[PDB]
Formats: C-alpha cells, sequence, structure tokens
C-alpha cells in the first residue's frame, strides 16, 4: 500500500490547517506562532515609532529655534533646501555679523536649556572659514582662510573682529563662508518620568554659498545632533526594550526553521509523486512561505539594527525603520494565506495569478509610450514647468495625470510668453491624457476584469 | 378554512401599502405619519442649525477680536493648535507685558460692548501664574507662584508690577505662564428684534507654554463663553420652540409604538406559517422598521437634549447635533422603503443585499494589505512626510490615494536629502497605488456589477 | 390611391434631409439657415464677449486702484466679501481719517485720468454718515447724523473737521460709518482708435460696519460705475452692431416660422395615419424642433436686450449674456440632429433615451440618501468645517466627494479638539464615500452601459 | 513556378524578423540599427537637456537677482506677467529713482561678477525714454522724449538729473517709461573645469506701463542675455558634441534609406499579388515605417538645429528641443513594432485599430456639446471666474472637470453677489459634470472595451 501512503500524504498536503487537525490530529504551530508574530511585530513597530517620534520632534524643534536665533530675517519657512538668501553685499555682511553677534549673546536670547559646547580642540569659540579663488586674474585653486573667534574676543566691549581684514569678503572671487559652532542641550521633557534626562550636542554650520556666482548667496543651516552623556546635571528600561526585541527574534527564528522545514519537505513530496507518475502513466512550491522567510529575515535584521541603535545611542533609524516597516507589511500580507483556503476569500489572489501574465505583457507596450512621453516632456516643458523639471518629476506628474490629478494646474502652469512651447504643451498634454487614460486604462481594467470573470466561472463549474 | 385565513393574511402581509388599502380598506397611518416625521424633523434640524450658527458666529468673532487685542504681533491666522510663538527671552517678555497692558487699557481699545467681569473671588483684576521646576540642580517638583494684579495696581501711573520679582522668569526652569481674566459682553445684534439681548461672560486664558524646552514658547489663547443674565441693561419664543420639540417627540413616540406593533405581529405571523409548513410538508423580519425605531429613539433623545440645552442656557450642541443629524439622515434613508415595493425602484437595495456577502469577504483580504501599508508608511515616511505623521493620517492619505487624490503632492512632498528613504517612498507609493487602485478597485466594482447583473436577470425571468 | 399618398408621405417624413432632396427634389432651407444661425450666433457671442470683457476690465482695475488709494493698509486681496477689517478704536479712526485725507489729495495721488465728480446736489465734496443706537441705556431707534465735507473745508490749512464733534464715534452704540463721494474717469485706452473716448462716473462708498458688535469693524468698498457723456474733452460703429443684431433676429425669426410649420404639419400627418390605422386594423413629435424654437426665442430676447443695453449705455450684461450663451449652447447641441439620421452617429442619443427612465428611477433612491447626508453634515460638521458651513456648500462638497475631489483636505480639515465630532466626521465621511462612490456609481454606470448594450444589439439585429 | 515564387515571397513578407532569419538567413539591420537609434537619440537628448538646463539656470538666477537689485520693494515673486505695480504718483517716482540710483551703485550692491556693459553707441550709461500723448486737450500722436544718463552725470555728488524737466511725468498723458542698460557677466561656475568661462551680456529693460490708464502702473522687467566673447579675462569639447551629432545623423539617414526601400518594395509586392488575384479569381502599407521616416526626419532636423545653435552660440532651444523630444517619443513608440508580431503583445494596437472608427464617430457628437458648453461658460462665467476667463482656459477647465479635477474649487470660486449668475453657474456645472462624465465617459470606455472584446474573441477563434 505504498500508493495508499503516497495518496494519503498528498491528501494531507492540500487540506486546510483546520482539516490537518482532523486528518492527523496535530497542533498547528505555524498558525499560532504566526499570530504571535503579527501581534509582537506590530507592538514593536508602534513602540519604536513613538520613541523615535519623540527624538525627531526634539531635534527638529531645536533646529527651528536655531534658525530663528541665528538667521537674520528668517520668515519661519525654508525658501528651498536652503533657508535664506541675500542679493546685496550689505545684506550678506549683515547676515554674517548677525549670526556671530547672536552666538555671542546666546545666554540672553535662548528660551531653552542651551549652553556653549566645545570643538575637537576643546575650546569655547566660533570658527569662520571663507573660500576664495586665488588671484579678472583669478586661478582655479581655492584659497581657504579660517579664523577662530573665542568668546573672550567676541566679548571685548570695543570689538575688534568686525574691523579685521578677514571679513573684507571680495565677492567676485568668493565661493562660500562657513560659521561653525557647538551647543549643548538638555531634554527636560523627559525628567517628568524619574530618570537622568538626555543630553544633546549640536554641530551647527551656517554656509553662505555662492558657488553659482549668479548674484544670490544661498544660506544653509544644518544642525547635527548627537546624544552625549550628562556630565553636569543633578536631578535631585533599556533592559526591557532589549528583551522584547530578543523575544521577537526568537519567534521569528522559530518561524524560519518551521517554514524552511516545510519547503524542504514539500520538495521531497513532489519527488515521490513525480517518480510514481512516470511509473504508472508548482502546486508543491508555496510562495507564501517564501514571503514568510523574507519577513522573518527582515524582522531579525531590523531588531538587531534597533538593538545596536539603542546600545550605542544612535539617532538615525532610516534603515531600521525600513526593515521593521517592510517586515510588518509582509506579516499583515501573509495573514491572507490563512484565509486563502476558504472557498470565497481567495478571489483576489486567484485573479492576481490569472492577470499577472497578461498585465505584464500589456505594461510593456504602455511602458514604451510612457518613457517616450517622459523624455519628450522633460526636454520640452522642463525649462518652463516645475512638474517637468527632472525626469523623475516628469514620471510622477505623468503617473498622477493618468490617475487624473492636478490636470488644470498642469495645463495652466505653462506661460504663453513662448507660443511654440505653449502650443506644444497643449498638444502633448491632451494626447497623453486622452490616449493613456482612456485607451490604456480601459484595456488594463478590462484585462483584470476578464481574468476575474474566468476565475469565477471555474469556481462555478 | 383556517388555511384560507392564513394564506389570505400572508397575501396581506406582502402587498404594497397602496394595495393594503384595497385588500382591507384601511388608512395607512405609518405612511402619513412618516411623511409628517420627515417634514417636522427637517424643520427642527434647520431651525436648530440656524440658531446655533448665530451663537457660534458671535463666540468665534469675539475670540478672534480677543486674539488681536491681546496677542502681540498676531497675524490673524493660528500657526497651529497654538496661536503664536516666540523664540527669544525678550519676545516672551514683550508678549506677556503686552497682554497685561492691553488688559489694562481695554475700555479704549475694544470696538465692542465689552467690560470687566469678575472672578470667583468677585474682584476685577488679572491673575498671572508661573510654573517652575524647583531648584542644573533642578527637582521634579513644580513650584506654582501666582499673583493677582487688580486694575488699581495696573492703573498706577508709575507702575510697579513690571519691576516686581514675579516677572523675572528663569527660562531654563520654566514650564508655562498663565494669564487669566474675565470679560463681559452683550450681543447687540439681537436687539433689532424687540427683546432683552444675550449677555455673555468670557473666561480668557493665555498660556505661554514651553513644556518641550526646545527653544520655542507656544502661546495658546482659549476663550470659554457662557450666557449669563443681563444684570445691568435697559433696552428702553422659548415657549414656541419647546412645544414644537414636544410635537416632534409625540410624532416619533407614536411611530415607535406602531412600528414595534408590526415587528411583534410579524413574528406571530411567521410562527403561524412555520407551524403549518411542518404540518403539511427573514421575509418576516423587516430591517427597515428596525431603522425606523432607531431613528425615533435618536430623535427623541436629540429633542430632549435640545430642550435641556435651551432650558438651562447651554452653548455646546455637539451631542444634540449628532443625534438630530443622524436621525434626519435615517429618516430620509427610510423614505426609500416607500419606493421599494415599486417594480423598478429597488435595484439599489437588491444589489446591496446581493453584494454584501461578497463585498465583505473581499474587504477582508484588502484590509490586511491596507493595514500593512499603513503601518509601513507610518514607520518609514512618518518622520519625513506630513501626510504620514500619525496612523490615522496615514489611513486617510491611503484612502484618498485609492480614490486618486493629491497623488503628485504626496509624491513630491518627500525631500531627497535621504536617498534611502526617498527610494523607499517611491517604491512604496507606486506599489500601493498600482496594486490597490487597479487590481482591488477593479475586483470590487466587478463584484458589485455582477451582483447587479444577477439581480436584473431574476427580475427579467 | 389615397393609401398610396398617405404611405408615400409617411416615407417622406422619416428620410434624411439629403434623401428628401431625392424623393421630392426640394431645397433644405432648414439646414442652410441653421448653419447660418450657428455661424452668426457664435460671431455675435464672441464679439459681445470681447467688448464686455474690455468694459469689465476697466471697471475692475479702477476699483482695485480705488481700494489701494482709500483703504489704509490694503494688502491687495480682499479678506472676504469685505475688503479690510480693524479691531482697535484707534485703527478705525486712522482708517476713516486716511480715507478722508486721501480724498482731499486725489489730484496728487492718482495715476490716472481721474477727477472730482458731483453729487445730486451738484457740489464737489464728501459725505460722512454715522448710525448710532439712541441713548447700557440704549434704544432700538437708530439715529442718523450726516455731514458734508466740501473740498474748501478739507483744504483749510489748519483743518477743523478732525476736531469736530461728529468724529467722536462712541463704538458701543455704533452700527456703521459711511463715506460717499463721486469721481469722474476717462477711458484713454480707446482713443488709439479715432473716437471720442468713454467717460465714466464712479459712485464710491466706504462702509465701516460693526452690525455684529463682536469687536471687528468690517470695511466694505463698493464702486458703482456708469458711462456718462464727455462734457469736457477735446481729442484734437453702434450702427454696425445694431444691424448685425437685426440680421441675427431675422435669421432666428425665420427659423421659428419654419420649425413651427413642421411641428403643426407633423401633427396633421399623425392624424391622417391614426385615422387610417383605426380603419384598416411620438415618432411624429420632434423634440429637436422644440429645442430649436427655444433657442430662437432666447436668441431674439438676448439680441433685443443687447440692443437695449447699447442704446442706453448700460454696463450690466448678466441677463443678456445668459440668454446669448444658452442660445449658443442649444444651437451647437441642435447641430447633432443633422448627424442623428446617420447610421453610426446616433448611439449617444439612443442610449440617453433608453437610460433616462431607469436613470431617473435610480436617482430617486440615491437622492434621499444624498439629502439625508447633506442635512447631517451641515448640522454636525457645519460649525467645524468650511466645506460644510452652508447647505449648498455641503451639497457641492458631497458631489465633489462622489467625484473623488479634495478627499484628503476634507478629512484633514476637521480639528481633533472635539473628539466626538472628530469621530463622527470620520464615520460620516467613510460611510458616504464608500456607499455612494462604490455602490451607487457602479449601479449608475452599469445601468447606462446596459442601456447602451441594448441599443447596440437592436442595431445589429 | 511563378506562383510558387509569389506565394513564397508573400510568406516571407509577413513573418517575424526572427523568422525572416530562418526563411532566408539574412541579418536584420533594421532592428539592430533601430536599437542603435534608440540608445544614441536618448543619449543625445539627455546630454542636450543637461547642458541647456545649466544655461537656463544661470540666466534665470541672474534675472531674479536683477529684479531684486532694481525693482523697489520686490517681494520675490511676480504678481503677474509683470513684476511690480504702483498706484500712487509718488510710488512711481520712488521706483524710477530707485532703479536709476541702484544702477549708479551697481559695483557696491551686486553679489556677482557683474560689470557695466556698452550700448550700440559704445558708451557706459543709462537711457530713460518716456512716451506721452501730445497736448483734456490731448492728441492721438505719441511724443517720445529720451535722455542718456552717463555714469559721470549720475556720479556727480550734487546730482542734477533728479531735478531736470525730463522727470516731471504728467501722468494723465503718460503711456510708459523705459529704462534700458547693459550689463556684462561671467559664468564662474564653469571654471572648475579647466576652460575659458562663458561671458554674457544682459540687455535689461524696465517698463513702467500705464497703457490702460486705470490707476495702476505695471512694472515689467525683461533681461535678454546673449553669450559674447571674453575680451578681458585671464584664468591663469565642441568638436566632440559635433561628431556625436554627426553620428546620430548618419544612423538616422541610413534608417531613412532602409525604410524607404521597404515601403517602395512593399508596394511592388502588392502589385504582383493584385495582378494575380484578378487573373485566377493595406496589409502591404506599413504605417510603422511611415512613423520611422518622420522620426528620422525630425531627428536630422533637430541635430542640424542643435549643431547650428552651438556653432554660433545661441541660447534659444525651443524649436530644437521640440524636434529632439518628439523624435525620441516616436522612437520609443516605434519600439512597439518589434513586439507587435508577438502573439500576446499586440492587444493594445489591435484594440486601437478596432476602436478608432467608433471612437472618432462618438467624439463628433460629444465635441458639439463640449463646444457649446465652452462658449456658454466663457460668455457667462468669464467675468466672474478665473477658470473661465479665456476660451482655451474654459476648454482646459471643462476637460479637467470631465476628468474630475478641482470640482469643489470650481463650484466655490463663484461669488454669490450676483444671484442670477450664481444660479446659472450651479445649473451649468451640474449639467456638464453629470452629462459628460457619467453618460459620455461610460459610452466611450464601453466602446473601447467592446472593441477590445471583439479583438480577443478573434484571437481565441
Ligand atoms: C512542526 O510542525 P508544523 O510545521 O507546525 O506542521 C506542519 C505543517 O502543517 C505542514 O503543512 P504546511 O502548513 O502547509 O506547511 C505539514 O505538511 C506537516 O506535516 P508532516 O509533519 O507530516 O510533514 C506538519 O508537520
Ligand atoms: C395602526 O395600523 P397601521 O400600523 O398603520 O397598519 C398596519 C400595517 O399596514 C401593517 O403592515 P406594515 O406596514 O408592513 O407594517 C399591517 O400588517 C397591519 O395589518 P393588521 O392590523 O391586520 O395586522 C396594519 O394594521
Ligand atoms: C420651407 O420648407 P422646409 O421647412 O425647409 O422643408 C420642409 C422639411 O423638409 C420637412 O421635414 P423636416 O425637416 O423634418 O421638418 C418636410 O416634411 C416638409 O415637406 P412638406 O412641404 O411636403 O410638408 C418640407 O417642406
Ligand atoms: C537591407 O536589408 P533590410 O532592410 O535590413 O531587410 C529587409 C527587411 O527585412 C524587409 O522586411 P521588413 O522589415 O518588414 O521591411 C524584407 O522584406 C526584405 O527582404 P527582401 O530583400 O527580399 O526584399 C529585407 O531585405
Amino acid at each position: 500500500m505504498k500508493e495508499e501512503c503516497l495518496r494519503e500524504d498528498l491528501k494531507f498536503y492540500f487540506m486546510s490547517p483546520c482539516e490537518k487537525y482532523r486528518a492527523r490530529r496535530q497542533i498547528p504551530w505555524k498558525l499560532g506562532l504566526q499570530i504571535l508574530k503579527i501581534v509582537m511585530v506590530t507592538t514593536q513597530l508602534v513602540r519604536f515609532g513613538l520613541s523615535n517620534q519623540l527624538v525627531v520632534a526634539f531635534k527638529e524643534d531645536n533646529t527651528v529655534a536655531f534658525k530663528h536665533l541665528f538667521l537674520k530675517g528668517y520668515s519661519g519657512t525654508d525658501e528651498d533646501d536652503y533657508s535664506c538668501s541675500v542679493y546685496t553685499q550689505e545684506d550678506a555682511y549683515e547676515s554674517i555679523f548677525f549670526a556671530i553677534n547672536q552666538y555671542h549673546q546666546l545666554k540672553d536670547i535662548t528660551l531653552g536649556t542651551l549652553g556653549y559646547g566645545e570643538n575637537e580642540d576643546n575650546r569655547i569659540g566660533l570658527k569662520v572659514c571663507k573660500q576664495h579663488y586665488k588671484k579678472l586674474n583669478i586661478d582655479n585653486d581655492v584659497e581657504l582662510d579660517c579664523v577662530q573667534l573665542d568668546l573672550q574676543d567676541l566679548s571685548k566691549k570695543p570689538p575688534d573682529w568686525k574691523n579685521s581684514s578677514f571679513f573684507r569678503l571680495e565677492f567676485y572671487r568668493l565661493l562660500q563662508v562657513e560659521i561653525s559652532f557647538h551647543l549643548k542641550g538638555i531634554d527636560l521633557q523627559t525628567i517628568h518620568s524619574r530618570e537622568l534626562p538626555d543630553c544633546y550636542v549640536f554641530q551647527n554650520t551656517i554656509i553662505f554659498d555662492n558657488k553659482a556666482h549668479s548674484g544670490k548667496i544661498k544660506i544653509y543651516f544644518d544642525s547635527d545632533a548627537k546624544i552625549e552623556e550628562c556630565k553636569d546635571l543633578n536631578i535631585f528600561n533599556a533592559q526591557y526594550v532589549l528583551v522584547f526585541d530578543a523575544f521577537v527574534i526568537v519567534i521569528c527564528l522559530a518561524s524560519l526553521i518551521l517554514c524552511t522545514r516545510s519547503i524542504v519537505l514539500a520538495l521531497r513530496l513532489r519527488k515521490r509523486f513525480l517518480n510514481f507518475f512516470l511509473e504508472k502513466y508548482w502546486e508543491f512550491i508555496n510562495g507564501w512561505y517564501v514571503l514568510v522567510i523574507i519577513s522573518d529575515l527582515m524582522t531579525i535584521i531590523g531588531s538587531i539594527l534597533k538593538m545596536e541603535i539603542k546600545a550605542k545611542n544612535l539617532t538615525n533609524y532610516d534603515l531600521c525603520s525600513i526593515f521593521l516597516g517592510t517586515s510588518t507589511l509582509l506579516v499583515w500580507v501573509g495573514v491572507i494565506r490563512y484565509l486563502g483556503y476558504f472557498q470565497a476569500y481567495n478571489v483576489l489572489i486567484l485573479t492576481m495569478q490569472a492577470s499577472l501574465p497578461k498585465v505584464l505583457r500589456f505594461c510593456a507596450c504602455a511602458g514604451m509610450i510612457y518613457l517616450g512621453y517622459t523624455f519628450c516632456g522633460w526636454i520640452v516643458l522642463g525649462p518652463y514647468h516645475d512638474k517637468f523639471e527632472n525626469l523623475n518629476t516628469v514620471a510622477e506628474c505623468l503617473f498622477s495625470l493618468v490617475n487624473g490629478d492636478d490636470m488644470f494646474a498642469t495645463f495652466a502652469q505653462i506661460q504663453q510668453k513662448s507660443i511654440l512651447v505653449w502650443l506644444f504643451s497643449r498638444l502633448y498634454l491632451y494626447s497623453f491624457i486622452s490616449l493613456f487614460i482612456y485607451m490604456i486604462l480601459s484595456l488594463f481594467i478590462a484585462l483584470i476584469t476578464d481574468s476575474y470573470d474566468t476565475i469565477k466561472k471555474f469556481q462555478q463549474n
């Protein structure tokens, strides 16, 4: 009865986990442990999110306060990736001297627990560095002159730094001016929970940048904040965030072992049935377990990166957040496997499998037209439209137009000063919107719907 | 002929109310009284809306005028949930002293019928309360020091309060400063209808809040207005809004009794027919009457809450407005029952009943993907996007993206300073929009349309 | 052969106008004359539009210049239906005195061909009128005190009007202050075409309005411009716009006579065929000619109103523009009749006729839900959302939401200060969007498409 | 066996290029050379785009700096096509004198490598030209008075030009005032790549324009920048962009010869088969090759225009960019031909061919309604809505409304001051949106989908 054994095993392989508890009466660990994964991974993600939100909020608020304190005539919103700009030789001098003078008077201007930090040389002071082209008769070599203005020099009642030869900034040869200083802060919004609060160090840099030499000096403010140790503080669990992460690793490591077992054992079952079929005369490979394995790997990597982040007091979580969020997404998506055996919960996945070939084939022809339109729009409307300035911006604009978004602003944001470009823009926009939206969206939704219809008629036969 | 009786009663149960006037020639109270409900409930809602609009408008305009009078350099729009903000120790002093000095000179600055009210202690004056951390060497206990500045102290020509030790606000230990005062107003826009006008009392509080200790002091203005009695006024129907509400209660109470009778009597008819069916060999439960009962209950509760609100002169109608509006919505929706027997007016409800199982089953699988995307987007794009800052904001953004709204702003509002987060954002957004919109919306509309098609072919057979 | 005659006439009645030129070889006046109508009506509309655009542009630019000249601290954009606002008793005095002083110095401030006009009393001067409640101890009777400030009084070097008792404006009793004056302008942008240019008279009124008595005085500027005769001008065809209008009237009057003939003669043909059908054993009423008759009537009324407007030099064209535009719309729509006989150009009208019953029946049930949602949203979200402030605004917002517009701004523009209203808003918005968009739009498009399918299968059989 | 030869040739004509390598074993030049075209044309377009982006960026930044330097009280954003505006006779004088005085002090105000250029007369100076109506008693002849203010006149310490009779600008007769000057710049952002940098000359013109005579003087700033030769510069490949363009011309010229050969030879094959068919008893014309020929012609013209642009140092690329972008679009679109023989990659083109007749016929009837609505909306809502101001703006707004864009802003941007126009606007907007979106989009998508269905059933039979 080896054929009996083989066919009974094949019957066991395809029955629902509920039915696998009737065929052989065994506990479904790969379902309870997966529910545990969902719960624990979601809790970990939410708690990580809340904590890093607090840290990011503190850093951003301090940066905004720094910009108000040190940038002259700062509205409150950044003009661009740069914060301020100046167009006159006297406005630039005013901005530079304002920054230096506001540094000099920090203790009487700041509304927070700020102080004077220390550079690598361990001195409380300010560094100003200018870059010029060496000398109409200019060379390509950049001269770099730096000065270190200490608080005792700045404090001098008849100040001398203002009349020094360093601050005579020939502007036709000037590339940039940098002001760098260090500040120490204390997060007092944590002390309400009995603890030693977090101490920060801010590496603040102000760049007055005219690399373009086009009349505008762009002013950049960058603050790099790191958590240091509170060396001067007297206020009259990391352990329990490292054991919860260890638990998540344990659950995910177990799920990797169970799922890898199934994938290996499923392949052996296919071998046993293929050999018989050749003797007498994909439904074996489960891609959901391939998804679970990737989820587990990403969760383990994210938990390890998060433990490393907390252990050495880091403040950059972009990679760890990406791993944790993608793992949580994949966990919630893999929940669908435990509703897919159900007789009326699988229309979506079946339709996706049906569609995928036809959908991919369709997107090839539409992709070529989309790429041609992207290149044409970037080359023609790029100088005259801000939704067509960069190739990725053109792609995003075209995708949104296919989804019918900002169609009137896109039409109306082109100026009629050039009539040729305006006419071309009208022709371009009406040809893409018409062609793409109507024809291509019709034929794409129609393919999906006919795949869904084919899936439902098999279900009904 | 007991079977004759039973089958005649079953014929009576399913015929249209117009036909029930031919089978047994009886008045359809449950239709005329329902039309009366529609008319009267809509009139009540509209009149309530107009009156509470007038009251809310007065209160909001007074609040805006208060903000202009007392907040220094107030643009006219709130920055956030807070009204103003300051970043310098001298700006905060200027704001505080400006508020106190503008209170001192209210009679010569206000453009309205304002006056000086009285606190619980029954004295015309101003209260300033500061909160500090008790003392670098700070404790967790918050010291609370308050002063009461009366108009006679403020009026003193060489004022002394400005140089007092209370207003030396150490800012590294400061949590918040509160200014509280009372003002009395008169609504003169009502006197044009011969009456004694409405007298208001405003509990105004200004909070200079730096609980974050991040360099910015947020300034909150809150005005709590209550209607008092006009004790000093000589200007040379509540009854008819309490009898109209009583009429609405009477009509709704009658409708509850009639509809509860039907539901009970319908169950008895089912018993009489089930017993026979077992002898010889839901269409009895009406969910529209279950909706009418809830409508009547909500209308009665709303009318009682509104009568209570007017009787003790309250100015908060959120709960009463919710009850009245939901009752009106349900009344207009239950109007459809009296068009559902019609042979060609019922396609919508029949399609809803057909779809509901399949639609609910479909939304289970799509819901898991939606939740995973919500968590992933909040954890990754939350620090760098304002449409992903909170989990409910992520949900709203994703729902709007499924409906194709603000797709280019969502794509373009992420800064390319971090290239990893930017690339992940692009992948995330294109995967959700593509997957969800195209596949899921196709399969959802297709299910609804096939349910509609099945409903129409039964109608045609 | 009376039956031969009748059936030949019935054959003649339904053949295309091209075929009517073969059956009986007669000129199709009702086609050439209709093409003439299209051309001439469109030319008339375009020319009217251009001329009234010029006039409106002049008037609006003068109004904007008046607002800048006379409104103190005018940004350039109106805050609301009012232009400016003030919150202090000194700001209102400053605004009033600024308006009067800028009137006094008009000849040295204006950048145009402006001058001092004359009131009904024929005096160059300024009128200031204040309204107070007659006198805490205020009455309901409004006292109206007016003063007339002539340029000779204003010109006096030690002015006296500023210290007069008229400008002591008790603000707790004040309703409004009005400043009225007359200015004369000349449109010099017309003189470049040899003519006597257009002379205007501006009735300017500035209202400082505090009818609400809520602390804000709203400032309204209204300028009423009329074209007068140039009595003082020496610059070193109405006939041909009144004969073109007469031609349009003639063409439209002829079309009314021809189309009324057909409608009458068509009814006689129906009588002759109905009588025979009863003897032996709508396709007669043409609704396109009913549309042509309305088009002709509206065109004649619009042309007469436009001739009247030009004849007495009026500057309000809202009614005439409405008539002309609707007539042009209906003319272009009635062009479709002369493509409807074509065998493959009539799918749209046939589908509309098929759908209309079912579409109307469907919109009845959806209309009740829409009205209930409108009332609920206005009553609940009205105080807290500006897209739900008025009932028509609620209707517009709901219609746009059904069309998927501004869904994220609608979700996010509700403040979470009230949690009950916020939760209700979320439930409300997700229930309408879901229900209406998905189910109702599906069932509406499906009805239209099935009507189109039924129309095409008859065409194919 | 001439029939054998003919039928073998006809078999050869329709087999895929891969199969043409089996039938006769020949190299497919028209595929490899087309891939070369794709690669080389895309590289040329991208490189052209990057270079012209750099040039345009420099010119725009210099223009923005010029506006800040010379326009008094310049916010930073243009109000309209004009930059600034003034409403007072003293504001215009201030602006004019500010422009002249900022020109006088350019060397101490500019943040860049700017200098004083020279006019055609070869003198460093400023030209001011005013236009007046010759003289209430004004004539139609425009007097033109000009002055030339040289730096030596401007430099005079007790300046005299300010009190000259030229700057007494009677404003009721004034048409415009022009200030023209020349500046020389150097692009130093190029020197970092060892080269002689680019030298520019700016023809700057400031027009204070009151042609409307409506109280506002519009201020226009226009800067015309051309690349001159660096005559005064000592900084201590065009060849390789002209050989890459020549290569692109060579590849495109070869593709024209090959494709023209096929089109001619295909016609001969049709003749040989038509003659036989008549003896015994479009699939010959390839429109893809007609597209390739146009692509090649446009690419050659664009490359020649770009070589001409670089050869004489031009800075206008609108025509060349249009040619290059359209050629690249058409190249990427013609890539689809080499996926069209594939058995499941041609659904899109087949559906387009099927649909096109029906789609064109449908758009005729919808076009008439669209044109009527456009005219009606422009004539009625034009004075009161900025999305209906011009006929093309009306068309764009209506197209976006059909695509469901900005529906609430369109509804809400009409003011209720005129109730007739407001009611008409509501009726107009709800009738177009309803009719067009629902009915017309349904019938258009339905036609496309039924064409797709007919194409798929032939494929399956």
